[PDB]
């Protein structure tokens, strides 16, 4: 067990196609042991983490909601039991209204839409470590997910900007994490058919939007010099348990691409 | 004369010390004929803007004002006679509140203020542009001030997050900018003694803030293979209009570091 | 004239396609005084050369000969005259075997034939700046042309390596041209169709490599934000006159990209 | 067992404070069955390597070699048992005349001691590669060891170069190695007092140099969000046993800091 004994907080779960569901059944799968946090629909939640390999708390987290923040610990702590603390955390957790993103011009997005964007996407992140930082163990990891934004694309449009504000936030974060012997790092992911996905090759933020992100799908595979299947989020659930576990302990402040190697080929 | 004949709009003058001073006066110097912006504090801005090689309108521009983005174009044209466009916009501005950076822990920077300080200093780089671009001529040029984010550093904290931010809003903007054969671009530049900087190393974001800036300024020059004076905005706004001018064509959505290489060397 | 009056040193013209041979041209309209460098075939390239708007000394350079390199100085000195001394040099010089490229495995190409290619392709820059540093003037610049080898790419291969080291290069001898008040840069340039490039395109190199080339152009002008033209060298041409002249006079160990916006783009 | 049962050829092991000699260790510790290779001093290299955890063949290679490369292939299934194959390859070697480093003038280093080091520290990647893929099995992983060459630093002078030329080697090799199943990255690690790294410190490259060196180490600490030990190779051979594993299954031609973080901060 990678993960032997180790105790993670994992987020953004939503549906069982989220990266967060992998990566929770992953870690169950080598030996973590778990406690959950979602969004608003805590039903479909439950019901959809009811069948992860073992079971798990379930904690209310709105990443916009200051009392949830608040009363974060408290409520893992209870969930885990006093006197024990995280290992691990992870976020995977984003969100940007529609007027971002797609066929809708870059200029036309209000500023309070992409506020809200940068909110939930980068700021949480820091967030999400000053509420649970304080109930940390020495040795321990902080990952979230990222999509590489160093470039500029098609559709993805103020998600990438808030990509790019998530890739600094994590920076500070591992110097904050590391006055607790904690690690912080982000996993660059390639594209994975999720709910979130699904939105835009849907067309749901436009016809030629979905037209781009299906080109871009279908590149990145080609790019990638060992391949890249985007129905398939094991590959990027193990390399976040990776970053979980006591194999990359001199990294932090870092990015990890788990995107079959398609970054690092033009053509 | 570099900018013979161009017209060119500058924000973000505030003082004489401003790089946007620096920016308008270098440029005027090679020809360009200006329209200035200021925010807030206008008598004193026409106070300082009188001091110029040359006249040049002022106009109120407050960033965060839907009515001064919604009219400026038409003041500008008011301003620069009907039939004639804009050839180059500089965006020299920047904000963030006292908790985001300095000794305030970043955790503990409301997203109220971080909001803010990413408003003016990133998403109003898109506002502009979007104001503008209607009255800007093929061949022309629109320029931001930046200060490389790659890398976290003390007591920048949140506005480096903002610095991260900008340069993916340059190259959407960058994607927007060319269906007007206009370019986009952003300066990196070193460590100047303005008015923004005199904040930071006068103590007014905690001394411990204070003394990181002031190693921050001595560890550049050292490292600048051709060296670095932190009193003089000179180079950084000749590099500003060297982007203005026709002999940078081929460049967009891109960042120039006019800090004497510093950014090139580890020591 | 943004030269006017400059005294500058350029390498590289074979053809009239070459992008040395627009650098000359630009420079020469832009007011410079310039002494040129050819390799092995002179008269050629004398007879190339006397199309340029202005007359120029022709100078025998091979980069791997030491005794050329040995007496380059007093050469050049010699065809500007006593006590003059050199503004600008530029390095417009590359060269890979065959085997090193195209449809030729990667792992197939024999050391020596790679170490030839790095010693013309990179190590040069140091060597012509060893040889050019002592006869400049402070102020001055030096500037080689690349292609962005970050990312790894069809049939470039071994010149991609090139290009790495080069870059890499370029820093140290900005460290170097420091001590002289002297700035060193490159210039990554998109493709443009000249003698080195019409070799890989029309299929010299294997024809499933000049179909990757020829993809690699049209992709290109796609990305990029204002598009590109690979038939049109002015471009960077005109980008390598201002790295030549006083309006970039805070860059140095630096890379510019003449690409039209291309490497900022993903799609 | 993070690699048990797998099969790792394992380079660069000259003394028991070797990086090589750790990951070596850490590896066989983690169950993995090894071979190794030593250069040129082989009964002091077996007798270091009595001292590992397990008995393993020791191979003759000197990377320059052509017969060395040649026999490589059938020297290992020789060693493992005909049938049986390699699931990981290391390469931790590198080597730069004193000529190249040091306060010995960069531009005073002859090409032909230049090439040698990016013969053996670069070039070798591709050699090693060459040789065994062949006979690897699909899930395979390829490792080489990295120092951070992206910015120019005093005294690594061309073995800077050398290691901006093995970035691009691997990201080449990367495409290789994908058409076996095979992954290939680099780890770059932070400073590690070993032989090559005492030869510095120690002055015998000019006492500068070692002054330089020193700076370099004590820096590292201090921007490492988690700190940095250069006494402790553990941190970069837990790391390299991770790439060599299972999770981190989408990741090639790529480069993971085990660096303690100090990359991603300025200051
Ligand atoms: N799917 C991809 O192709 C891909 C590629 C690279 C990176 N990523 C990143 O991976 C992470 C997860 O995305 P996904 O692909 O699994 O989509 P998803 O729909 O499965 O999950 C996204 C998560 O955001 C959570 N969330 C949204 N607003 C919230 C709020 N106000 N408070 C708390 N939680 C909130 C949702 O509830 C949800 O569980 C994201 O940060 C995303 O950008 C996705
Ligand atoms: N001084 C440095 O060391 C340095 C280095 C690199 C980059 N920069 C960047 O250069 C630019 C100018 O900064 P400076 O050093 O000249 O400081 P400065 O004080 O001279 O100018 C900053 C500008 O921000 C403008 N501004 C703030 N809020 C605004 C709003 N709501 N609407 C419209 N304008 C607003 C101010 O009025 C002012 O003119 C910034 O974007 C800054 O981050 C500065
Ligand atoms: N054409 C492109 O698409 C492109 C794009 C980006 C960068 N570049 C770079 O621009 C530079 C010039 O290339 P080009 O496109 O003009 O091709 P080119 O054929 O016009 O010029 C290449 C130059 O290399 C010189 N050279 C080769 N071996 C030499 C030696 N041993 N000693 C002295 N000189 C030697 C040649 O004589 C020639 O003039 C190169 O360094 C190249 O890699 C080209
Ligand atoms: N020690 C550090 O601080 C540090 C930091 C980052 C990366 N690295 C890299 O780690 C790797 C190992 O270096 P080290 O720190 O362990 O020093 P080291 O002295 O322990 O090992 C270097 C290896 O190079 C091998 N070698 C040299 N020439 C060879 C040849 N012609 N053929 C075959 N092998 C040859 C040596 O025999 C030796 O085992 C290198 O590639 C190095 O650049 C070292
Ligand atoms: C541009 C076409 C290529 C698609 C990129 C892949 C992707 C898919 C889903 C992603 O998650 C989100 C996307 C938008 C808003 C919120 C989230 C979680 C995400 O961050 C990235
Ligand atoms: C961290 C110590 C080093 C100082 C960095 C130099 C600097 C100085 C002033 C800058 O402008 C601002 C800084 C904060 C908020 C607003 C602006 C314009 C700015 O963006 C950068
Ligand atoms: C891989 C397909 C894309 C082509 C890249 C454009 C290009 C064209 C010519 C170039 O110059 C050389 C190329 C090889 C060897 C020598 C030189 C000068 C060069 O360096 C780059
Ligand atoms: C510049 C001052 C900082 C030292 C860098 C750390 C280091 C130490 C040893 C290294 O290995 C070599 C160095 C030179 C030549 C050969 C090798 C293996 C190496 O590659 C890196």
């Amino acid at each position: 067990g990678l993960l032997d004994g180790k105790r993670i907080l994992v987020s953004g779960i939503i549906t069982d196609s989220s990266i967060a569901f992998h990566i929770a059944r992953v870690a169950q799968e080598q030996g973590a042991q778990l406690v959950l946090t979602g969004f608003d629909r805590l039903r479909l939640i439950q019901r959809i983490t009811d069948r992860l390999p073992a079971k798990a708390p379930l904690l209310e987290l709105d990443v916009q909601n200051e009392e949830h923040l608040a009363s974060l610990a408290g409520r893992v702590t209870e969930a885990i039991g006093a006197g024990n603390k995280l290992d691990g955390v992870v976020h995977s957790i984003g969100f940007m209204p529609q007027t971002g993103m797609g066929i809708n011009p870059f200029f036309d997005a209000p500023y309070a839409d992409v506020s809200k964007g940068i909110h939930i996407s980068a700021y949480s992140y820091a967030s999400m470590a000053k509420a649970l930082l304080p109930i940390m163990n020495p040795g321990g990891s902080i990952v979230g997910m990222d999509f590489d934004p160093s470039r500029a694309m098609p559709a993805y449009n103020w998600m990438t900007v808030a990509k790019s504000a998530l890739e600094s936030v994590n920076r500070f974060v591992a110097r904050e994490a590391g006055k607790y012997g904690v690690r912080s790092n982000l996993v660059a992911a390639g594209p994975i058919r999720t709910l979130a996905m699904s939105a835009i090759v849907g067309g749901a933020l436009g016809e030629e939007a979905g037209a781009q992100a299906q080109l871009l799908e279908e590149g990145w595979d080609q790019r990638a010099p060992i391949g890249w299947n985007m129905k398939d989020a094991t590959p990027v659930a193990k390399t976040v348990c990776a970053l979980l576990s006591d194999w990359l302990p001199a990294t932090t402040g870092d990015i990890i691409y788990a995107d079959g190697g398609a970054h690092t080929q033009l053509l």
